[PDB]
């Protein structure tokens, strides 16, 4: 590590702490014990302790506040990354290993709303990195290019409902990227967490996303991460969104090379993504119990559950619609993730009804 880093490093620790109102991950596991520790050290490929943290220094606003330019950072600088993981997931400790792949009894799933007067739509997503390439900070602009290539060619052998065309998000209208947002399809552009964890450089060069004409079936490129395999549609059929998401996900790793690693289990450019990189939510309404978006998020937690605004994280809800999902993907099997979305999102549905 050269000096001018250590010198933004150092003024980044020190910011931590002149911040009171300060809740991320970050500055409640980067102590002045594990800060000395590590901030000495580099990675291969030039990752240092300041690519790691920089995002979540600059936001205070952070839930965690970091990110891994390659897997090796995940390792490098394990005394910051171990205990963050840990508290985020649940309790994962240090000798603790992800368990093997596995989608569960697929056929034990339920309808979560029959009448549907709560839930407007689900959807279930996963994240995988491709073997040879690192994450955002570390790629070059032909990397993306490189990448969006054998990601779309591996797309276009997809058959029946899993079917689409690959569109680029360059040359793609204004008018047509807006709409994809806006209508919960297409990441957002321009994200300042990932912007400052230098994630979005050449922007929009490699970026796209790939989806059948029902857009039930979707596959964000080179966003957060080099792939992000989307399935959903409106309802609270879970069993099918999942199944189908299954289907997908084990076709394309037939075909494409995914990062595992042993311990971690599929790795992400984000320690909050790690393991199943499953994030199974549902938009809904609940009127009664989301009287408070804080009184919402204190019952949701009992259920390891995450709210989020109707545009995704770091939003706000638009008319009572909330985005709930698990909030773990680490420690736990991909079964056992979707269960506690279901699980959840059935226990407060009750509440609920039977809220005076
Ligand atoms: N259950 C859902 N129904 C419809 N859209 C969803 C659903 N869950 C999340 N989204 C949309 O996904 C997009 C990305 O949200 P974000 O919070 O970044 O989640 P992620 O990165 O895990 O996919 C946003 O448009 C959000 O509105
Ligand atoms: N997509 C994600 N990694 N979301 C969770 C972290 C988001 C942001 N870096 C924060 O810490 O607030
Ligand atoms: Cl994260
Ligand atoms: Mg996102």
């Amino acid at each position: 590590v050269d000096q001018a880093t250590l010198d933004k490093l150092e003024a980044g620790f020190k910011k931590l702490q002149e911040a009171s109102d300060c809740k991320s991950l970050l500055k409640k596991h980067l102590t002045k014990d594990v800060f000395d520790s590590i901030k000495n050290k580099k990675t291969g490929m030039g990752a240092t302790l300041l690519d790691v943290i920089q995002s979540g220094v600059e936001n205070l606003d952070s839930g965690v506040g970091i990110y891994a330019p390659d897997a090796e950072s995940y390792r490098t600088f394990g005394p910051l990354f171990d205990p963050i993981i840990d508290d985020y997931h649940g309790g994962f400790k240090l000798t603790d290993k992800h368990p093997p792949k596995q989608w569960g009894d697929i056929n034990t799933l339920v309808g979560l709303d029959p009448a549907g007067q709560f839930i407007i739509s689900t959807r279930v997503r996963c994240g995988r990195s491709l073997q040879g390439y690192p994450f955002n900070p570390c790629l070059t602009a032909e990397q993306y290019k490189e990448m969006e290539e054998k990601v779309s060619s591996t797309l276009s052998s997809m058959e029946d409902e899993l079917k689409g065309t690959y569109y680029p998000l360059t040359g793609m209208s204004k008018a047509t990227q807006q709409q994809l947002i806006d209508d919960h399809f297409l990441f957002k552009e321009g994200d300042r967490f990932l912007q400052t964890a230098n994630a979005c450089r050449y922007w929009p060069t490699g970026r796209g996303i790939f989806h059948n004409d029902a857009k039930t079936f979707l596959v964000w490129v080179n966003e957060e991460d080099h792939l992000r395999i989307i399935s959903m549609q409106k309802g609270g059929d879970l069993k099918t969104v999942y199944k189908r998401l299954v289907t997908a996900v084990d076709n394309i790793e037939s075909k494409l090379p995914f990062s595992h690693d042993d311990r971690f289990g599929f790795l992400t450019f984000a320690p909050t993504n790690l393991g199943t990189t499953m994030r199974a939510s549902v938009h809904i309404q609940l009127p009664k119990l989301a009287k408070d978006r804080k009184v919402l998020e204190d019952i949701a937690s009992k259920f390891n559950l995450q709210v989020r605004g109707t545009r995704g994280e770091h939003t706000e809800s638009e008319g009572g619609v909330y985005d709930i999902s698990n909030k773990r993907r680490l420690g736990l099997t991909e079964y056992q993730a979707v269960r506690e979305m279901q699980d959840g999102i059935l226990e407060m549905i009750r509440m609920e009804k039977a809220a005076a």
